[PDB]
């Protein structure tokens, strides 16, 4: 069975492993028709899977937001938490710009709730941090959300530690979500330490003798070399929840058989040796 853990220390409890929607919205071409998106996430939560994680940015127009939002309506909300995000605000020729006002903050969050047609959100993440706007003026308005009951937890994503110590001071921070595997180990220098002392949950998301050392390893282990790196991640920590992403059953079913998966601390370090932004002040 699906094992569970608390994710921050505020309350916030998922299933050790999430689901990323944002593939299943498609492209604005060749997609995925609602049919089969709704039945990957119904199975998603078939296999245990209630942690589900979206944002206002991905699809067309909210378009993922309210795909969840229609799968969910076949669910248990309330055995479900709902994670999503706000702050991108455009993106194009000049890379991507956030928006960390307060207006911003709330009507953003309003259009969540109606796209995803809930009463709440579990975990409302700012998605990219505004530079120009202090992060505990972003983070005063996410304060009310939670006191108002619209949101119940907080979540930042690839920000700096500067920004978390401060975001953290005006309201505790539930989640981090940063990239995290076996090929990218920065966040061991310093962002894990600060998550690991404010009590911060870590979310991780999305020459050939190195491939065969992986595979030959994950043959001894039992599992597929994507097991065996997602393995990897979950035994970093009882602090850890990834968020695969898929569009098809196949794939996550193996992710989810990951779980299955043991390793010693011997076979961690094997496993690992295998494999060689702030808001401005006041």
């Amino acid at each position: 069975h699906m094992p569970r853990v608390k994710l921050g220390t505020q309350g916030l409890e998922v299933s050790k492993l999430g689901f990323g929607c944002m593939g299943l919205s498609g492209d604005y071409n060749d997609a995925l028709p609602e049919e089969q998106g709704i039945a990957v996430i119904k199975e998603a939560f078939n296999c245990g899977i209630t942690f589900f994680d979206t944002s206002d940015i991905y699809g067309e127009n909210g378009s993922n937001e309210e795909l969840l939002g229609k799968a969910l309506k076949q669910l248990p909300r309330e055995k479900i938490q709902v994670g999503t995000k706000f702050g991108i605000h455009e993106i194009g020729f000049s890379g991507v710009k956030a928006k960390g006002t307060p207006d911003y903050v709330r009507s953003c969050c309003e259009a969540s709730l109606k796209r995803l047609d809930v009463d709440y959100i579990d975990l409302f993440y700012i998605h990219r941090i505004d530079t120009t706007v202090p992060i505990e003026i972003t983070m005063g308005e996410l304060k009310k959300l939670v006191e108002e009951g619209k949101i119940k937890y907080v979540g930042l994503s690839e920000a700096s530690p500067d920004t978390i110590r401060r975001a953290h001071a005006v309201h505790p921070v539930t989640a981090l979500q940063i990239e995290y595997s076996l090929w990218t180990r920065d966040i061991e220098d310093e962002i894990v330490p600060l998550c690991r002392q404010l009590g911060i949950g870590i979310v991780p998301y999305s020459n050939k003798q190195i491939y065969y050392r992986i595979e030959a390893l994950s043959q001894k282990h039992g599992c597929t070399p994507v097991q065996l790196a997602l393995a990897w991640v979950l035994h970093q920590g009882e602090d850890v929840v990834p968020i695969p992403g898929t569009t098809k059953i196949k794939n996550l079913h193996n992710n989810v058989g990951a779980l299955k998966v043991k390793l010693t601390k011997e076979d961690l370090k094997e496993i690992s040796d295998a494999v060689p932004a702030n808001t401005p002040p006041l």
